[PDB]
């Protein structure tokens, strides 16, 4: 099964999962100087005031933090969103040193690290029903860099040793979102995928343009996660992003 190696890696997922090459796939290159402000674009709106987080995963390719989306709690709407997306869960890709990581790219600049927080219309009832809609999720997508700490993180990465490999989870409950957001909003948006199989072209992607800093120490701990299950020889968790994929002339709009 797909993975991040040379052999399971993003560039053989087309082969179970052949929308890999579809038309409406992410990441992108986001070339500042081809996206166009759009006037016609709301404000964005991210209430994640009363935020359930219920519990932190590690799935084996990066670590989920789950939230309770039965009603509308943390939720996101405006900009390019036609009514309400609920926030199911968040996640990271990173690398294996600083120069790389994150999964968009701004004028083919990589990141140390990208986030994402994943939304699916209210509308379709569930997140299951919800991914089979062209307009069915939204992702508000993060750049991390690396120089001072991110205090609004540490409580993610002081809970990592408790689930160092696949499978484990710990309780996290009471975790705030609100502190992993920069200071501005204003963001790039373009229709698109997930990012990991399988790749279901349902995304309305939000990619804010101003990046968080987190620590060296922060993003090595990042690093000390594994990709394997406990009693396996241990394969570091890194480098788990997958790089951007061909625009096809889909338009890049800047909210700015
Ligand atoms: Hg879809
Ligand atoms: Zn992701």
């Amino acid at each position: 099964h797909w993975g991040y190696g040379k052999h399971n890696g993003p560039e053989h997922w087309h082969k179970d999962f052949p929308i890999a090459k579809g038309e409406r796939q992410s990441p992108v290159d986001i070339d500042t100087h081809t996206a166009k402000y759009d006037p016609s674009l709301k404000p964005l709106s991210v209430s994640y005031d009363q935020a359930t987080s219920l519990r932190i995963l590690n799935n084996g390719h990066a670590f989920n933090v789950e939230f309770d989306d039965s009603q509308d709690k943390a939720v996101l709407k405006g900009g390019p969103l036609d009514g309400t997306y609920r926030l199911i869960q968040f996640h990271f890709h990173w690398g294996s040193l600083d120069g790389q990581g994150s999964e968009h790219t701004v004028d083919k600049k990589k990141y140390a690290a990208e986030l994402h927080l994943v939304h699916w219309n209210t509308k379709y009832g569930d997140f299951g029903k919800a991914v089979q809609q062209p307009d069915g999720l939204a992702v508000l997508g993060i750049f991390l860099k690396v120089g001072s700490a991110k205090p609004g993180l540490q409580k993610v990465v002081d809970v990592l040793d408790s689930i160092k490999t696949k499978g484990k989870s710990a309780d996290f409950t009471n975790f705030d979102p609100r502190g992993l957001l920069p200071e501005s909003l204003d963001y790039w948006t373009y229709p698109g995928s997930l990012t990991t199989p399988p790749l279901l072209e349902c995304v309305t992607w939000i990619v804010l343009k101003e990046p968080i800093s987190v620590s060296s120490e922060q993003v090595l701990k990042f690093r000390k996660l594994n990709f394997n299950g406990e009693g396996e020889p241990e394969e570091l968790m890194v480098d788990n992003w997958r790089p951007a994929q061909p625009l096809k002339n889909r338009q890049i709009k800047a909210s700015f």
